[PDB]
């Protein structure tokens, strides 16, 4: 597995690094709604349970690859000091995720240009998948990247910091950082059983943000494997 | 509650009467998937496990309002001779949506003219939403319908008959209806506590369409109230 996602942690070993970091800055499993985004495959389920029994109050959202389609009046509709946690993951399979897989296949088979589309367009019989797929393009072309190289992990690499960013959008339109403290923690969700590998995290208490690094954090050894 | 929705049913008994036409049909809960669409709101909840109870296999999608986003690609994906029914209920609360509130209020605010747009069409932060809207708009020009009378019943009810037009659209891109039988129900979900008030529901085994009344297939006793 970590021939591909270095930083790939085990789902209760990433969820216990989570829990050690939140609660130096004022978080608990009682004081903070989380919010969730998976794909909508069936196999997103586990992560989805580990985060809900760690949290008094859940709310999911979820899309073909993870895409957010929620806006901010879902956002601001799933939420009820102020203290919420985001996670954001697009999943992969090794030894899923589907449509971005057949992402890859396109975007390979047409140009990154053709593939792409202004936002605020859609195809009517494919919404999420035409959005996903559009904002992909987009991030592929703002990053000078050859879709010809790249792999399904490296898409859904692609996939997360696509997803990270309109998370943000949202956040920012949706929350007020002075009398709300919140945390965006997303990554890769794995399948082989179940593995996190983390690319973004921070917090934001008091209007001011601050980066974490869980690979950093002291693991509990209980929750290892 | 029959004082706004008369066919109201309690949703055990929609349940029942449910299993009761389609075993007439040759479905069963082990040889059937069902797909199931609501509302993101976390009171959905209630039907959604009465019907994953009721059958083996069972596949979700959920949006605003229970806006349908999962495209052609979504519902071709959450499925796996071929049967499947497909469940789709906006909700409300009587004694929710939310969505369908706001929606409200705007189409009275402005017309219902300044509020349609073409599909294909959606606003970045507001993807869902935005959908749900221009939907709505254009279904209730399409009936010559004044916003101006309607109450949030009567729209809950027109978002029935839009969502289900649009899971129509996608079942007959998505399934062969000479490989595969289906049923189709449709109606609004009610919460006090749990009622479903079924709107449309019909059967297609071996390509030829059968409409059901739920209102009277006789009544199971013990999921009565
Ligand atoms: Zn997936
Ligand atoms: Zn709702």
């Amino acid at each position: 597995i970590l021939r591909y996602f270095p930083t790939a942690l085990g789902v209760d070993d990433f969820m216990a690094r989570t829990e050690i970091v939140l609660g130096g800055f004022g978080f608990t499993g009682d004081n903070t709604i989380a919010m969730t985004n998976l794909c909508r495959d069936e196999v997103t389920q586990v992560v989805k349970d580990k985060i809900e029994a760690a949290f008094g109050s859940s709310f999911n959202t979820n899309g073909l690859g993870a895409v957010l389609t929620c806006g901010v009046t879902g956002m601001k509709a799933g939420l009820s000091r102020e203290r919420y946690v985001f996670f954001a993951f697009p999943h992969i399979a090794i030894n899923a995720c589907g449509a971005l897989q057949k992402c890859l296949v396109e975007l390979k088979a047409e140009g990154v240009d053709a593939a792409v589309r202004a936002p605020g367009l859609h195809d009517p019989i494919e919404p999420e998948y035409s959005i996903l797929k559009q904002r992909l393009a987009r991030r592929i072309r703002y990053e000078k990247l050859d879709p010809q190289l790249m792999d399904l992990p490296s898409l859904t690499a692609l996939a997360e910091r696509t997803i990270s960013d309109d998370l943000e959008y949202l956040i920012e339109k949706a929350v007020n950082p002075a009398t709300s403290d919140y945390a965006v923690i997303t990554g890769v969700e794995i399948h082989n059983m179940e593995f996190i590998a983390p690319t973004k995290a921070y917090v934001v208490v008091n209007g001011v943000k601050t980066h974490l690094d869980l690979m950093m954090v002291p693991p509990m050894s209980f929750r290892q494997l």
